[PDB]
């Protein structure tokens, strides 16, 4: 267990993937997410999810006091549909605000001031937000700012460790508990395996080549095969 | 007094211009703002800086009961830089995304439920933000994020009022109190007049010809002559 990692929304479905993937191992991990951690047999952080990013900053840098983090890995959000002229877009905007760009903002500063050489940031967006988003304005707007701060990020290297990395993964469909659940029966050759995804964030977190410093890797999958791909 | 305006940032020094701009007048303007409202003798509903987007959208709601609104203006926000090797990024994003971001997802709904035939959503960007933003992180990652929620109300009219149109300007550098005082002595020449901004706001607001709805509109001023540009 000599490498340590930090995962951020370790209790969605790609965070138990991703924590399954790392555990090879080789890695110590330390976990946290919000409102959803079960909080009981689980050795997971659970914060409050009214935190400010400066709360949130502070339990990241807390679940690590004492580390060198070779890996900060955000996996955290769900989803939510709503357009301008829907009053549920204000609550579910701030909601993906909160899960997905708070929790990104806080973890590049953890991931700046107690990141090892050689590390990797990685955040969570969506191919979809590449593009407007009229149809889900609280998603598309949260993913589209995480996919500019790894832009950002990357952009002045020496806010980062040596010869770190920060990639934003841009799923497009997830192999989930929840559309199984929501679609039974649908075609699912293009929906993404959670464990090639997590294995993927797994290689590049022990530092297999991996695409240059801030770029946007969409996850495509055609006929159940999946590329990762700038 | 025909025509109604919601205008929010209205005590900021751009919010002022454009207040007085209005005012010709022909409009009936409804001005809000959060914390610096001075709420002595000024008619301007004060909303508290802690306020959800769902708050936000109430307080505007009411603002406005029972009026069509013939322009909502959103030219609040102020400044503040930092990058990731900051701990006070995490604050600063998180005060630039509830002065630019919270309002502009708020006043968008206002607009879609409220808003008169050809009337005017206008929003406030950055022509920096068109680029990453290493060292202002939070400042680039708000108004990034109000460009795509431009970009994603253009993308289906169907939300907006007939022949509305949505417009973010994204200023480089304003004439204000606080940039004469910071750097007394600097050429000014490329410092856009604030009464040059709120004319043109005005203009569009009264259905003047406007840029297509979705534009991010430049704000480029060279030896004291301003141009809008896309």
């Amino acid at each position: 267990h000599m490498k340590n990692v930090l995962l951020i929304g370790a209790r969605g479905a790609l965070g138990r993937a991703v924590a399954n993937a790392f555990a090879n191992g080789k890695w110590s991990i330390i976990s946290v997410d919000q409102a959803a951690a079960v909080q009981q047999g689980d050795e997971c952080c659970a914060v409050n999810p009214a935190s400010s990013i400066e709360e949130l900053q502070q339990a990241y840098k807390s679940a690590v006091t004492g580390l060198k983090v070779d890996a900060v890995i955000n996996v955290a959000g769900g989803w939510a549909g709503g357009s301008v002229a829907d009053a549920s877009t204000a609550a579910s905007t701030e909601l993906m605000l909160r899960q997905s760009l708070f929790s990104s903002v806080a973890a590049a500063h953890v991931f700046s001031t107690q990141g090892e050489k050689n590390g990797l940031l990685l955040l969570t967006g969506a191919a979809a937000a590449v593009s407007p988003t009229p149809g889900m304005i609280g998603y598309g707007t949260a993913k589209s700012a995480v996919h500019f701060l790894c832009q950002s990020i990357a952009e002045d290297p020496s806010v980062l460790p040596t010869d770190a990395s920060v990639l934003a993964i841009l799923p497009t469909i997830l192999d989930t508990p929840g559309n199984r659940s929501a679609m039974p029966h649908a075609d699912r050759s293009t929906w993404t395996s959670l464990e090639d995804v997590a294995q993927q964030i797994v290689e590049w977190s022990n530092g297999s080549r991996r695409p240059a410093s801030g770029s946007l890797v969409k996850i495509v999958t055609e006929n159940s095969k999946t590329r990762f791909i700038v």
